[PDB]
């Protein structure tokens, strides 16, 4: 451990052993001076032309942390298309972390000329929040990641947290965190950090698309011995009077069998659709969308439960808030076009979860008698019955992966609306910070606090390791499947690939479900 | 404690002068919508039949029905099939042909009178029991699990 | 009791990378016609932003 | 009986995504007269049917 | 006996595949009147190799 | 045809390259890759020893 | 070393805590450049300094367009050894059998 | 392995053993940066006066 000497190696790698795969990736970090190291509260009121909905309280703090939860950070496009393959799940069991070739600078800067030169004393504070002290921030689709391409150099975030509020003053059951409370690890150049987590267990991701569906679970051969009730009303001419009549189901009357299962909840939505001429003219995006209304506020539910996006034939209709859309390269943050958003597409669970767009069924309303026609009533929001069946929502490319399940006392089906996994006890923060150094202090006493430093900033590597457990492919089906593929024939530039000036791009979203299994 | 769940059905009596004089059994039935299609809801939760001293009304669609021997198979009389009653889970569970509960509306003020609500189907909340659908001589035994991600109280 | 809420689950300094639909009519005028537009969550949007 | 099973559809046209399973890709032993077949089932746990 | 694959090769390969759209009858499977049949004579050479 | 030896497997390629350095970055953030970097080169000694 | 232009002076200055990045492929999953008479050896004299060429490669195309069969390959996707000043690098190789010159 | 000491030697020397032949040879090199750290696409056209 030394100044003329490195503390570490390049590790980008990635194995496989039949029912493991273990990936390793590294990049380049830079990190900045955030706040002059000041603690900041911020809020936002009511005042204005903001709206209640919109108003938060918090603090600001000059720490800077890691996300990569995320999926490209870790599979290259070849390995992704390697995994939805030939496997019908995948789960993780255990991490790394190591962060070495701290180097770090100070700037100077006098008339125009910028000079930056080498320190080799100053430190950096990094420590890890291994008991759930601190609020979680990551698992909520924040920017930030490790690039997806690996000869990139990125940027670390900085550290921010919300409260309880009442417009934009606080409350007394609100809290103030001070991250110089724990315990911390201060490395020099020629120092490293390094740790290791381990996954709980958790249910198999379900990588795969059934190719049956529930109406159509029965023999089409074979009549049923169970009957129903098929006639009201006589059919002699138009002298009709009241009867009873009863028949069994079969191969032609398949929609009247009776069935033992249900499929899954449902909450619906607003349809909207990608040709611009066969909409509403008019601004329906938040008047018409769909919320959930949480102490006098109107969040947005988004993406909503897991359900499917359309039906058949109908690609052109998605819901208005109840998929991920993902931007491409170079799209623009506010109001961007059509054709600078990708829409991806949850087709594969129509076999049992009801269409985001459409009612889920119809129950009756009254009491018929002689003298009154019966009623029928339209169920938009259906909860939770005895026997129903569903599927999560679909895992990508460029999505994230886990989610820290919220401490209460009670909870239902925990599997997060973004997709990927729940854990209860989630991979730690990690946090890092540059150390204050002092300018020159006056000759006289003075016990104000000081205020002139001098300005730093650091930069290194780090190495992120992470090891899945696989399940295999066993079926027994004849014809040829359904794979991911390339396009043959020609093009200007090779997709998944870099520019002619050096910009790499994903092209599109890579679903997981292309196998298939029976119900 | 709370009452289980409800999902609302149509009733019907076994008396055919008290029906409405309409074919009404695939227009005002129980429905779920799936991907462009309309699957019968057959028989759905597990929910009582009947409550006291109505023995004459079932629901449309969600009871077992069984048929007797050398029944028809198309358009059998009600004197040739036979209807099952769930009647032991009334302590518990709502009856198939009637509301959950009555929920609020609105804001009630000075000069505003309050409105109610009636509630047709409820999903589940913290706190229900309900008990499962009974089994019978000549019913099924077991039902294979689906294999997805999500699936609440798994009973057939 | 929490300090924290689940519509305030995020970053209030970071844009997302994730879009979502913005504008369907045009703002030139009267003259108005139909149109897509589409936007990144930040910190002045945070009730559009996408969620967990 | 007769066994046959359904796969996905768009009307009376199959997709992409549709199955084909052939049964004479199973092993399957062949028995002729005087020979016999048997095999042994666990059932894993499960609640108590109320009967009461 | 196999030899398995050990590039270094970035962009995404050209794999073997099927086709997504929809069709009157699944490719290399039965008539409707029990006739096998196959579609297309299959190539070998799709991976790649640096000379 | 330009003369020598005919070898499968031959010597393996030798590959060299200097690890870039960042210039001073924002004190905000920005998703975008950095593209300002210290002009750097570097030099040394090389010994290759081949038996006959 | 690092370089500073600042209005003509150019000054150069050492920097001890860069690193270089070497690594050798053994296992020939790289295109083969050697063995096509390129420019770039060690020089004939042996007091002569010289410069080290630029690596590129080619693939197959249709005019000034790739095709399906293309490939791209990522060099930063194999392992590699750091080294600061203080360090260094070897390896050692053994050729196979192969028919003598006939120089005669 | 530090700053202040060297880690080789100059060896460059040919011996002859009778029927074998062991040659040295050292050189120095310098490496400058390249593309400035950027992958890129570079291709030739029918177009202009170029042919096939």
């Amino acid at each position: 451990d030394g100044v003329g000497s490195s503390s570490g190696n390049w590790h980008c790698d990635s194995t496989w052993l039949g029912d493991r795969v273990i990936t390793t990736s590294t990049r380049t970090w830079a990190l900045p001076t955030y706040n002059n190291h000041l603690y900041k509260q911020i809020s936002n009121g009511t005042s204005g032309g903001a709206t209640n909905d919109n108003t938060y309280f918090g603090y600001s703090t000059p720490w800077g942390y890691f996300d990569f939860n995320r999926f490209h950070c870790h599979f290259s496009p070849r390995d992704w298309q390697r995994l939805i393959n030939n496997n019908w799940g995948f789960r993780p069991k255990r991490l790394s972390f190591k962060l070495f070739n701290i180097q770090v600078k100070e700037v100077t800067q006098n008339e125009g000329t910028k000079t930056i030169a080498n320190n080799l004393t100053s430190t950096i504070q990094v420590f890890t929040d291994s008991e759930y002290q601190l609020p979680y921030v990551l698992g909520s689709a924040h920017q930030g990641c490790l690039p997806p391409f690996p000869a990139d150099v990125f940027m670390i975030p900085q550290y921010g947290y919300l409260t309880l509020n009442n417009g934009s003053q606080a409350v007394g059951r609100s809290s103030f965190y001070c991250l110089e409370y724990f315990p911390s690890q201060m490395l020099r150049t020629g120092n490293n950090f390094q740790f290791t987590y381990t996954f709980e267990d958790v249910p198999f991701h379900s990588s795969y698309a059934h190719s049956q569906s529930l109406d159509r679970l029965m023999n089409p051969l074979i009549d049923q011995y169970l009957y129903y009730l098929s006639r009201t009303q006589t059919t002699g001419g138009t002298a009709n009077t009241q009867t009873l009549g009863f028949s069994q189901g079969g191969p032609n009357t398949m929609a009247n069998q009776a069935k033992n299962w249900l499929p899954g909840p449902c909450y619906r939505q607003q349809r909207v659709s990608t040709t611009t001429g066969q909409n509403n003219n008019s601004n329906f995006a938040w008047t018409a969308g769909t919320k959930y209304h949480l102490n006098g506020r109107n969040s947005l539910a988004n993406p909503g439960i897991a359900m499917a996006t359309h039906k058949d034939d109908e690609e052109r209709f998605f819901p208005s808030n109840g998929i991920l859309i993902f931007g491409k390269q170079n799209a623009a943050r506010d109001n961007a076009d059509y054709s600078d958003v990708m829409l991806t597409s949850e087709e594969e669970i129509k076999t049992t979860n009801p269409v985001a767009t459409e009612e889920y069924g119809i129950v009756a309303d009254n009491l018929q008698q002689q003298n009154t026609a019966p009623q029928i009533g339209t169920v938009n929001s259906q909860g939770a019955l005895p026997g129903m069946v569903w599927q999560n929502r679909d895992v990508y490319l460029q999505g994230p992966i886990w989610a820290k399940i919220p401490h209460t006392d009670g909870n239902f089906h925990p599997s997060p609306l973004m997709g990927g996994f729940g854990l209860k006890h989630p991979p730690p923060q990690i946090l890092i910070k540059n150390t204050p150094v002092p300018a020159d202090p006056p000759t006289t006493f003075n016990q104000s606090k000081l205020n002139s430093f001098i300005t730093q900033y650091s930069t290194g590597q780090v190495s992120v390791e992470i090891e899945w457990e696989l399940q295999k492919e066993n079926s027994k089906r004849w014809n040829p499947e359904i794979q991911y593929t390339s396009n043959y024939y020609k093009s200007t530039s090779v997709d998944f690939a870099v520019n002619t000036e050096g910009v790499y791009s994903e092209p599109r979203p890579i679903g997981t479900r292309y196998l298939t299994r029976n119900l």
